[PDB]
């Protein structure tokens, strides 16, 4: 059977987000982009909610929840993509909203193709890999829990015994299909390492939304408010390297 702790997760999964997308018209880079940043902002107000009902992430200093959301939102975002791009399309395309589903020929412009390369590489793992929902549902949580300040979080010890709480549940996740503790720690061991691989990639993602953010008015793309803020408050420090992304391997 299930684990209470992953059916629980399940039932916080938030329901189906639209971007709100006008198919009438076709896509200049401007209007895709926009669309796209007001998906984002539909999906970074989800991820407010769904960690307010994450089991214990509430009772973290509410200090250290900003921190924590702000950090890995981008994160979560893209990881979330590539679960629905697995899942409804078998990889094969970047499944944003069931309203914005890109195919190669929608990925027009250059940088925004590299970008979309980049982040393919998610879904991609996960058909190879045949990772699934419970696996999913605990690496997610591992993720907005990947990275703290240099200093440290101020509920350091609350946040450290929820990540290890977190990891066992991802052991019982791998169990519920690996049989035999080679298989299961060697499962471990891929699933920790993409997560791991994600820092590297996630970097490219805040790269580009960086700059697309200070060229926002050039490239006529609208930035909503709860975006703009957590881009202001913490995107520029994040690239700079002042973090500590947290790593379960060398
Ligand atoms: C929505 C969504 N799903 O997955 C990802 C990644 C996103 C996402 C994440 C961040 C942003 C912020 N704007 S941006 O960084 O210029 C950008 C745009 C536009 N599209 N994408 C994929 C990015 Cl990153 C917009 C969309």
């Amino acid at each position: 059977l299930i684990p209470p702790l992953i059916n629980l997760l399940m039932s916080i999964e938030p329901d189906v987000i639209y971007a709100g997308h006008d198919n009438t018209k076709p896509d200049t880079s401007s209007s895709l982009l926009t669309s796209l940043n007001q998906l984002g902002e539909r999906q970074l107000l989800s991820v407010v909610k769904w960690s307010k009902s994450l089991p214990g992430f509430r009772n973290l200093h509410i200090d250290d929840q900003i921190t924590l959301i702000q950090y890995s939102w981008m994160s979560l975002m893209v990881f979330g993509l590539g679960w629905r791009s697995y899942k409804h399309v078998s990889g094969q395309m970047l499944y944003f909203a069931p309203d914005l589903i890109l195919n190669e020929q929608r990925m027009k412009e250059s940088s925004f193709y590299s970008l979309c390369l980049t982040m393919w590489q998610i879904p991609q793992e996960f058909v190879k890999l045949q990772v699934s929902q419970e696996e999913f549902l605990c690496m997610k949580v591992l993720l907005l829990l990947n990275t703290i300040p240099l200093e440290g979080l101020r509920s350091q010890t609350q946040f450290e015994e929820m990540r290890s709480s977190y990891i066992r549940e991802l052991i019982k996740a791998i169990g519920l299909r690996q049989k035999g503790v080679v298989s299961s720690s060697q499962r471990f061991y891929q699933l920790t390492k993409l997560l791991d691989n994600l820092h590297d990639l996630v970097k490219q993602l805040h790269l580009y939304c960086l700059n697309t953010f200070i060229q926002s008015r050039a490239l006529s793309v609208e930035f909503p408010e709860m975006m703009s803020e957590v881009i202001a408050a913490q995107l520029p420090k994040i690239l700079a390297g002042m973090v500590k992304p947290l790593l379960f391997h060398k």
